[PDB]
């Protein structure tokens, strides 16, 4: 489907212009980066047995995804300010997020996101387990504090939310419970959530995860498999446009939904204020 569309898109500029014609207006971007220890081994097939957070003269999958999404959404970002958070390292585990800059200061453009990411990475201790509840709750808090301006939260991760050891008997983990609850509660705000999967996975459980999210006033969640798209044997430009479209094609409909439900521009009033930890760096 996005493959069929991308066959006509040679640049991210075209994708940006298409999003605009599709109704997307002022749109803000929040980025959350997975710093769990599994990043050390989920690059076995997709990244030459290197860590997915390996730094070098070629971008790792996190840097690549940030670049494509950032370049595509930049045109809609009026203040160019991107709240950016890490989670899953030893300072946050599955409980918190940390801001890329102290005092929760936002990054100035995706270029600063990328630069600051490279500074932070060598100082982190990767940990776990995996929950997206803190990062989704952080995004909720930012949306509320902005008085309901429309945000897209892009979570880039190398593994699904941690499951129960007794998952075979239908039991949910607290990580699953809180993450699903956060997705549902986030639908009371003008907020879209895109989960970008990098690395080997496994990601075969995501369709089912999506299907099992409880009913919401609008569908505010998308999963996109970066690795599967970028592993196709076609030109770089069209792998990039396919990924951009696969991640963002549904953003303008979702935006329109937040207007129809009168979520846009208002405070919900029921949103706990999550506080980001400082970046755990020198
Ligand atoms: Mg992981
Ligand atoms: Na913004």
């Amino acid at each position: 489907r996005y493959s069929k569309i991308s066959d006509n898109y040679s640049s991210l500029l075209q994708v940006s212009e298409a999003l605009g014609r599709a109704g997307l207006e002022s749109s803000n971007l929040i980025v959350g980066i997975d710093f769990t220890k599994s990043n050390e081994w989920t690059g076995a097939k997709s990244f030459n047995r290197k860590s997915l957070h390996h730094l070098s003269n070629t971008p790792n999958p996190y840097e690549q995804a940030i670049t494509i999404i950032g370049r595509t959404l930049a045109a809609f970002d009026e203040d160019n300010l991107i709240p950016c958070y890490g989670f899953g390292d030893a300072s946050t585990h599955d409980q918190d997020v940390f801001s890329f800059y102290p005092e929760g200061r936002f990054c100035n453009g995706f270029e600063e996101v990328l630069a600051r990411y490279r500074e932070i990475v060598p100082q982190l201790k990767l940990a776990g387990p995996t929950s997206f509840a803190p990062i989704i709750e952080m995004a909720m808090t930012v949306v509320e504090q902005s008085s309901g301006q429309y945000h897209v939260l892009v979570i880039i991760a190398d593994g699904q939310v941690t499951r129960s050891v007794d998952t075979e008997h239908g039991r949910l983990s607290p990580q699953e419970q809180k993450t699903v609850d956060a997705i549902v509660k986030a639908s009371t705000l003008p907020l879209s959530i895109v989960l970008v999967g990098v690395g080997d996975g496994p990601w075969d459980m995501m369709q089912e995860f999506d299907d099992n999210i409880p009913a919401r006033a609008f569908d505010n969640f998308q999963f996109v498999n970066f690795t599967e798209i970028m592993s196709k044997n076609k030109d770089q430009s069209r792998k990039e446009t396919e990924f951009a479209l696969s991640a963002l094609m549904e953003i303008p409909p979702q935006y329109k939904a937040t207007i129809e439900l009168n979520l846009l521009g208002v405070r919900n009033g029921n949103i706990p204020q999550r506080i980001p930890l400082p970046p755990p760096v020198q």
